[PDB]
């Protein structure tokens, strides 16, 4: 706007400012993390999805899957045929009261039965017995597919006495009232790799940008270090990893952390997984509440105005969305948000500001946001391929269009339009549910004809 403005403005300009030096700086020790937690240790958990196969497009059946998360289940009934799939669903919203009981039996009893009145639904016969994937996302601890223990409870739960295999805790409920075999457990990230490889051939990633970020892709077992349990595996040949890439570099060596990222970090229940608070959308109206007030401190904005912004994450990642969607000029929708939102009235010099800000903080996650993509196809050598992207934050303002250029930066390619980039991001297909249920279907046959589904016992 006016001069002192525009000196603030280049300033935050700076600050929230990634060049492809800095974004090729983090994804260098991004392939050296990501090797250092394949190996015996590692920072980055680096967990093996024990998914052993690639997958045709030719699997065909009926499947059953659920993901369950606060507030609902969905439960999700997949018919598989040569590359296409037929998905039909059903959601269940937790018992309030669910999160916090006592008693566990409660969960799973709550499963079993939405499970039985969906089959009841579904079928009203039915004679065989169908596979079932559970994505569950929550705390790893796959021994094997058919596995699962939790770490940790996230979403917000709290029910007594579970870090204890999930699954038996589930069938049992089942035969109790009868019908399905659960035949792996797995991970949203885990779950769009696959389900997206077997709709397109050239998949070469599942990754989740939403409120936490992660990938998946196919690594060999004799690249791994998890070799000394074996003997079916095809000696070397075909391992899904789930990344949980979320926590690199909370060592620090390299990634921009600003003084309002520090802020971030100290005011949340601390200290751990940095890379996701620096590329998660789930904190960048929280990034933005900070530079503003930060301004009103020093008076060059809001002079005069009252302040309800000054509550700490009060602005969701609904608000910079919502400013850079806005579409005339005096950015209309922003002062309307500001006024009664905040009941703060800011003139269109500070708007301007407050847009540009916006700016800045978008296309600085949707940027370091692909590091750990552009890591693994280094690492692993992929020199074209697509990587299936799934998340919230694909319905974000022109994120992307933003990291498919970050791509182009890092990698070097002169292209004009995005669909001739040698890699390109393109829709997942659905993770929690699909990709869950073709997991079943390969899992279901390596027991079948007992091919084995995890580390020798
Ligand atoms: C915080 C924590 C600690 C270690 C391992 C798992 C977690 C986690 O929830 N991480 C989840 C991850 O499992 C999931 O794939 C993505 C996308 O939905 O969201 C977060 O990153």
């Amino acid at each position: 706007a006016a001069a002192x403005d525009x000196s603030l403005v280049e300033v935050h300009x700076x600050v929230f400012i990634v060049p492809p030096x800095i974004l090729q700086a983090v994804v260098s020790i991004l392939t050296t993390r990501x090797d250092d937690x394949d190996s015996s240790a590692a920072s980055i958990p680096m967990v093996p999805g024990w998914v052993l196969k690639q997958v045709s497009g030719a699997q065909a059946g009926s499947f059953l899957a659920i993901v369950m998360g606060g507030g609902d289940l969905e439960v999700i009934l997949i018919s598989l045929a040569g590359r296409q799939e037929s998905s039909i669903x059903a959601s269940r919203s937790l018992a309030a009261a669910m999160s916090t009981t006592a008693i566990p039996s409660d969960l799973w009893g709550n499963x079993a039965x939405s499970n039985a009145a969906f089959s009841s639904x579904e079928f009203s016969s039915x004679a065989g017995s169908v596979p079932l994937g559970f994505t569950f996302x929550e705390a790893g601890a796959k021994e094997x597919v058919i596995k699962g223990q939790i770490t940790x409870q996230a979403x917000a739960f709290s029910l007594a006495x579970l870090x204890k295999l999930i699954s038996a805790m589930x069938n049992a409920x089942f035969p109790a009232g009868d019908x399905x075999x659960s035949v792996a457990d797995i991970x949203d990230s885990h779950g769009i790799l696959x389900x997206v490889n077997y709709t397109d051939a050239x998949i070469k990633m599942g990754i989740i940008f939403g409120s936490g970020v992660n990938a998946a892709y196919w690594c060999d077992s004799t690249x791994i270090g998890d070799a000394a349990d074996g003997g079916x595996x095809g000696g070397a040949g075909x391992m899904x990893i789930c990344c949980d890439q979320s926590s690199f570099r909370k060592a620090f060596p390299s990634l921009p952390q600003i003084x309002y990222l520090x802020t971030l970090n100290x005011x949340s229940p601390x200290a751990x997984k940095t890379f996701x608070k620096n590329s998660x959308a789930k904190n960048x109206g929280q990034s933005l509440r900070d530079v503003l007030m930060x301004f009103k401190x020093x008076g060059q904005x809001h002079x005069x105005x009252a302040x309800s912004f000054x509550a700490a994450n009060v602005e969701n990642t609904s608000y910079p969305a919502k400013i850079q969607k806005l579409p005339h000029f005096d950015l209309r929708x922003x002062x309307d948000l500001f006024x009664g939102d905040q009941g703060i009235a800011x003139k269109t010099x500070m708007k301007x500001v407050v847009r540009r800000x916006l700016f800045l903080i978008a296309a600085y996650a949707f940027r370091l946001v692909v590091c750990x993509i552009x890591a693994i196809c280094q690492k692993k050598g992929y020199s074209s391929g697509h990587i299936a992207a799934x998340g919230s934050x694909r319905s974000y303002s022109g994120f992307s269009x933003n990291s498919a250029t970050x791509n182009x930066n890092i990698y070097g390619w002169p292209q004009s339009a995005x669909x001739s980039k040698p890699i390109x991001i393109t829709p997942a297909i659905d993770g929690x549910g699909a990709a869950s249920x073709v997991i079943x279907s390969i899992a279901s046959a390596x027991x079948s004809x007992a091919x084995x589904s995890a580390x020798x016992a």
